[PDB]
This record gives structure tokens, C-alpha cells and sequence, in this order.
DNA sequence: CGGAGTGTAGGC
DNA sequence: GCCTACACTCCG
């Protein structure tokens, strides 16, 4: 599932992957992809990439949604 | 490279550490193991399978070659 | 040597 | 005790 993520700029996509095994079996990891395709696995990695082009203070990494 | 006797596995067992010379993981290493026959092992689950019940590798640290 | 998938420390 | 964030494995 490579989903657009409306609350980021155009081209940015979100993907949620189910862990198949280990002690976190059934938990999920959320990945984001830039228009170029670079993969991001956290909020600060995403903030380091984006800088002041986007405010991410209210941005929920898990859901891809801004939190009012 | 250098196979050095790994005193924590049965006798005849050699370890070898090989530095990655470039790319993103430049300067990390892969650790390899050799049986007496000289089969190369690249992981802890593969080493466990070859050995099964004959050796308890639960406390075995694959990277260092020591117990834990 | 890469990198998807899992381990796991530390903040909470 | 749970989650975030990123290190590390393992096998291609």
C-alpha cells in the first residue's frame, strides 16, 4: 500500500508495514517516501530533510494527520 | 584475511572479521565462521541449524564470538 | 555492500 | 509497560 499523504507536500507517500515475527509480531512500522523515493522512518529524520518548508509540530507520524 | 581460533565454539572452529571498504556501510564489518570441513557460516540461525542440539548457542554473541 | 525487517535502549 | 527512533542482522 503506497498511499499519498495529503498533509505533506505533493508526491509524498506513506506506507504501513505489519511485522510478521519476533517479539513485535503484529505491531506496525510506518514509512514515508519523498517524491524522489528516499525512505523515512521517523519524524526527526523527516524534519531534518524538510527543514522550514513544512511545519511538522502537530504532525502525527503514525497516522499521517495533523493534530489540532 | 585471518581465521583466528574461536576458543568458545568446539575445537577446529575459526572466526573471521572483514571490514566493508566503501558505500553507506563503509567501516562496519561482516563476521564469518568456518567449521572443520570449512563451510562458511554468515549468521547465527545458520550456525545453529548446522549444530542443532550439539551446542547451546543461546548465550552466543555472533559478532564477538563470546558468551553472555 | 544494500536494505527490508526485526531488535532494543531509553524517554516517556 | 509502551513507543519512538534508529542500530543491526541476515541473506540476496
Amino acid at each position: 500500500k503506497r498511499m499519498d499523504c495529503p498533509a505533506l507536500p505533493p508526491g509524498w507517500k506513506k506506507e504501513e508495514v505489519i511485522r510478521k515475527s519476533g517479539l513485535s509480531a503484529g505491531k506496525s512500522d510506518v514509512y514515508y517516501f519523498s517524491p524522489s523515493g528516499k525512505k523515512f522512518r521517523s519524524k526527526p529524520q523527516l524534519a531534518r530533510y524538510l527543514g522550514n518548508t513544512v511545519d511538522l509540530s502537530s504532525f502525527d507520524f503514525r497516522t499521517g494527520k495533523m493534530m489540532p
